[PDB]
């Protein structure tokens, strides 16, 4: 048995070391430590000073350097170094911030990424590969007790799994944290897990998913070198018997806007580096590719590589993923199509006219993209820069000039590429949905919480579904819990444990009084409105009005919100343009025209192509996003969750660099200290009346 076993990988790699003589000599120790601050301006960087005498009231303690004084009830008491490298927390004498730093901190230096702090899972990113994902760990954590063995991703998942067979009840798995902290990595080993502990082709489908669904959908961010750029929640399907037996993956809206722009350092989505460097000598010849550089679209960061990545060899792996997932070739070579389309359309340089309009002098790249796209580029320059509108009910040929049309050619392109987008997940959703399921076992990997030099509507739509995702995490921990102990009468004092993100929430998405989203969809259909008309709105319903809003002195278009995870400084250039998404009518004539088959589908399958109307508008972005949340939210509401909180060490992407305030500012958030009392304090386990406790109104309630 490895468990026992002290010469196996598992307590190599998932255990703490044993101590030496001189670390027993230091257990045994009379001695008692305090956490301080050597500078009381820096409250997140702290030092072990010795408590060297005590009074009623107050502690005297050394310093790294002389001595202090601190009330007792100030006091961050050091816990008894036999805690450290605990693998649950609800178990230290003392919590306080600088303990469950501590503590996470021992483990972290040996490599122990995962530690429980009560219910709920702490994952802290190691940013290196640790050898505790093999098919003998799996093997390990089968059928396991949580208290059976050490703390992993593994463990959480099998409980799951089994909370799933024994009360007949849909499960989800709930991972948050910042952008880079790790929810894609531990999402995929989540799945890893259930698809081998559960398993009988379609095993390895469902594995494959992934490579593909990240080439078009993460992009390096100055936060993330894989950074996803859209949010997913994957079900993962059970029979009765709790056999898998299919997979549902739900996207939700991908930043199709990378397509056509990338901040410095930053690169488009991976699939246009994979296609250009990895591709066959006359698939170059064929698609008129050539380097990125040469590419509008590619050479705008000054970013063409990844550290540590070969896209060719990336290419090679997404092709893999599509031949056992099952696209044809002729829908690979479409797929590819479409991205070399792409870039050629990005090629295209708009000139002004003898007159206002604007013109196209060269037509390489639009004949080029017409040619791969399989449409007419006639058709297709006087759709880009003279497209008909209605005017009243008259039919008006446009000229647009050269900044209208180069923002109708991006239009055009992020449109391809989200319908695309939509059209893989489809694919792939066709693949694994083979058997109605019994039950599921949902893995929830949104897009984290983040913060540029510039953020944008897209930035506000992420770290409100991070927002969110905290308040759930804060209703089941807190809210629920104290709701159920109330109702049932057990003695129980309310406890205001200062986690609510109901103000922010509501600043956002309110509807009366409206908040922000709302304010932006009106605005979006008020013909005379602008950028600076909407930020003048927003100013005007929560400039020192809601104190989770900042009308900022230093801009007259930005905004502030307070988020959970801190204050965000939002730019409002192209919010209007951005909810409304429009795309010329006669653009998707062109293109429903294509000779190609996937293009085709993109173009005229209702699915893919067609927008819901709200009235008499087409749904905006916000209530599109506002839409596919609720529906996220209310499939939650049908699960039992478990939490995994993963925890970026460092804004560096670097391996063993643990940073103090990065990684408190982490644990203040998220509600863990928060999170360990309520299990300390409270009654985890009820039942009724069956046939350290408390005899509720219906049920008898333990710890
Ligand atoms: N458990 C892990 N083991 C090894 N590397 C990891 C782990 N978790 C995260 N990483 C590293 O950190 C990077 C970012 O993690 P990721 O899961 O993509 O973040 P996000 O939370 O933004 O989805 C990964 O690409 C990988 O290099
Ligand atoms: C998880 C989730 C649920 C509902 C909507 C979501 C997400 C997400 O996590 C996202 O898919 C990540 C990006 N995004 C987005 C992109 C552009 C404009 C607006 C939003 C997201 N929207
Ligand atoms: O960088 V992550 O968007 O995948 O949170
Ligand atoms: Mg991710
Ligand atoms: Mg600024």
């Amino acid at each position: 048995n490895p468990i026992h076993d002290r010469t196996s990988d598992y307590h190599k790699y998932l255990k703490v070391k044993q101590g030496d003589s001189d670390l027993f000599k230091l257990t045994v120790s009379d001695k008692r430590y305090i956490w301080y601050n050597p500078d009381p301006k820096e409250r997140d960087s702290y030092e072990c000073g010795e408590i060297v005498s005590e009074t009623s009231d107050s502690f005297t303690f050394k310093t790294v350097d002389q001595d202090r004084q601190v009330k007792k009830d100030d006091a961050n008491q050091r816990n008894p170094i036999k805690f450290d490298g605990v693998e649950d927390m609800s178990e230290l004498s003392y919590l306080n911030e600088p303990a469950v730093f501590h503590n996470l901190r021992v483990r972290y230096n040996q490599d122990l990424i995962y530690t429980y702090s009560g219910l709920f899972l702490v994952a802290v990113n190691p940013f290196k590969r640790i050898p505790i994902y093999t098919q003998e760990m799996v093997d390990i954590f089968k059928g396991r007790r949580r208290n059976e063995v050490a703390p992993h991703i593994f463990a959480i998942s099998d409980v799951a799994y089994r909370s799933m067979l024994d009360d007949r009840q849909n499960q989800s798995l709930l991972i948050t944290g910042e952008s880079g902290a790790g929810k894609t990595e531990n999402t995929k080993k989540v799945i890893q897990y259930l698809a081998s502990v559960a398993g009988r082709v379609l095993e390895q489908q469902i594995l494959q998913a992934n490579p593909i669904l990240e080439a078009f959908g993460n992009a390096k961010t100055t936060r993330n070198n894989n950074s996803s750029r859209f949010g997913k929640f994957i079900e993962i399907q059970f029979n009765s018997a709790g056999f898998i037996s299919g997979a549902s993956i739900q996207s939700y809206l991908l930043e199709k806007s990378r397509v056509v722009f990338q901040s410095e350092t930053e690169r488009n989505y991976h699939i246009f580096y994979q296609l250009l460097a990895g591709a066959t000598a006359e698939e170059k010849k064929a698609l008129h590719l050539a380097g990125p550089e040469s590419f509008n679209y590619l050479n705008q960061s000054g970013c063409v590589d990844i550290k540590g990545v070969s896209d060719s060899e990336e290419f090679k792996i997404t092709r893999q993923a599509m031949d056992i997932v099952g696209f044809s070739q002729e829908e690979q070579m479409s797929i590819f199509k479409i991205i070399a389309g792409i870039l050629h359309l990005g090629n295209i340089k708009f000139e002004k006219g003898a007159g206002e309009g604007a013109v196209l002098k060269d037509k390489t790249a639009l004949n080029a993209a017409s040619t791969v796209f399989g449409v007419n580029p006639s058709v297709l320059e006087k759709a880009l820069m003279e497209p008909r509108i209605l005017a009243g009910r008259d039919l008006v040929a446009q000229h647009l000039n050269v900044e209208k049309s180069s923002s109708s050619r991006d239009a055009l392109v992020k449109a391809l590429y989200g319908r695309l987008f939509l059209w893989l997940v489809k694919k792939i959703n066709n693949v694994l949905c083979q058997e109605r399921k019994a039950y599921f076992i949902g893995v929830l990997d949104i897009s984290g919480f983040e913060i540029f030099k510039v953020n944008s509507f897209e930035q506000l739509c992420i770290n409100y579904t991070n927002e969110k995702l905290q308040q759930f995490f804060n209703h089941h921990m807190f809210k629920l819990e104290q709701e159920e102990y109330l109702k049932e009468k057990i003695n129980w004092t309310f406890i205001d444990f200062g986690l609510d993100s109901q103000a922010t929430i509501d600043l956002i998405d309110g509807r009366q009084p409206p908040g922000i989203l709302a304010l932006l969809d009106e605005q979006s259909v008020f013909p005379n409105a602008t950028d600076n008309t909407l930020i003048t709105k927003l100013h005007s319903h929560f400039s020192k009005k809601n104190a989770k809003y900042e009308e900022p002195r230093f801009s007259k278009t930005e905004f502030g919100v307070t988020h959970y995870a801190g204050q965000v400084m939002y730019e409002i250039q192209d919010w209007l343009e951005k909810n409304k998404d429009p795309l010329q009518q006669d653009l998707e004539l062109c293109f429903k025209d294509s000779s190609d088959n996937v293009v085709t589908k993109l173009f005229n399958d209702p699915n893919i192509a067609s927008r819901a109307k709200k009235g008499a508008n087409f749904i905006t972005v916000a209530a599109q996003y506002k839409e596919q949340l609720a529906s996220l939210m209310a499939t939650l509401e049908t699960t039992n969750p478990h939490f995994v909180r993963c925890i970026i060490p460092n804004n560096k992407q670097l391996p063993a660099k643990l940073e103090d305030k990065v990684v408190l500012d982490q644990l203040r958030c998220n509600g863990v200290l928060e999170g360990i009392r309520i299990t300390r304090k409270g009654f985890p386990n009820r039942i009724i009346y069956f046939v350290q406790y408390r005899f509720g109104i219906t049920k008898i309630f333990f710890r």
